[PDB]
């Protein structure tokens, strides 16, 4: 196994996957690492199994169809993995916890959003379709862009949204376009 957390790349109290060499802190893994279960497989392994059980799941999809899907177990897992993939980038730190807004010449967004709130929302099964989760994710970056305006800090939101969007297209097998 690895000696660092796959998500935050630090050492500490880790839990090791039984079917791959990754390891995780308890609350870096999503869902949080399960109390018992021996063996234990991590989210990367679970996602791989879904693909291997239904190879045609990797043929192209239209985003519109994906968004309308109900959050049944397999879609729930895929959104948890996509959330995880964002927390894997160190720039997610800017978007994790509840933000506040007091900048000369800007007003705060009408609907604040942050990653830990989405995490909690997924945990408490508050989204009924993929669209719900995707909307909150994109809201995070959109709020950031609107608030920071011409400050170069806006770029952080562009960069982390690019991470989200590449992973979204991969995990949900969105049809490749030019
Ligand atoms: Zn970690
Ligand atoms: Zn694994
Ligand atoms: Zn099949």
């Amino acid at each position: 196994n690895s000696n660092i957390c796959e998500v935050c790349n630090k050492w500490g109290r880790l839990f090791c996957c039984d079917t791959c060499p990754r390891s995780f802190h308890e609350h870096c893994h999503i869902p949080s690492v399960e109390a018992n279960k021996n063996p234990w497989s991590c989210i990367f392994c679970r996602i791989k199994t879904i693909q291997e059980r239904c190879p045609e799941s990797q043929s192209g999809h239209q985003e519109s169809e994906v968004l309308m899907r109900q959050m049944l177990p397999e879609e729930q897992l895929k959104c948890e993995f996509l959330l995880l993939k964002v927390y894997c980038d160190s720039k997610s730190c800017f978007f994790a916890s509840e933000p506040y807004y007091n900048r000369e010449g800007s007003q705060g967004p009408q609907k604040p959003m942050w990653l830990n709130k989405v995490k909690t929302s997924l945990n408490e099964q508050m989204y009924t379709r993929v669209e719900g989760f995707v909307q909150d994710m994109r809201l995070i970056f959109h709020n950031h862009k609107e608030f920071y305006r011409e400050d170069k800090f806006t770029r952080l939101g562009i960069q982390v949204q690019d991470i989200f969007e590449k992973n979204f297209r991969n995990i949900f097998a969105i049809q490749e376009t030019s």
